[PDB]
DNA sequence: CACCCTTTGAAGCTC
DNA sequence: GAGCTTCAAAGGGTG
């Protein structure tokens, strides 16, 4: 299938916070939502942050595990994208 | 109903 | 090895 990208810090960040942030906010909007998050980032303890890498690195291994090698591109340039060159 | 806007990181692609 | 480009999430807002 489409087996996405294996997930980085934020991204877990989000899927962890992003629902409470919805749930006491008013914002839902996913691009200021995740500038939240960006800020609520500078909440993280040094450990808390270190977690994240662990985090990421465990589901990159989870990536390996369930699918062996899988290289990343299951959509690379099938979105158009904007800022392109970032 | 896909892309915009956004965030970081990885990992694609390109050189 | 050194670097540039895209997807990942994601939801209203835009198109």
């Amino acid at each position: 299938m489409h087996i996405k990208k294996p997930l980085n810090a934020f991204m877990l960040y989000m899927k962890e916070m992003r629902a409470n942030v919805v749930a006491e906010s008013t914002l839902k909007e996913s691009a200021a939502i995740n500038q939240i998050l960006g800020r609520r980032w500078h909440a993280l303890s040094r450990e808390e942050q270190a977690k994240y890498y662990e985090l990421a690195r465990k589901e990159r291994q989870l990536h390996m595990q369930l699918y062996p090698g899988w290289s990343a591109r299951d959509n690379y340039g099938k979105k158009k994208k904007r800022k392109r060159e970032k």
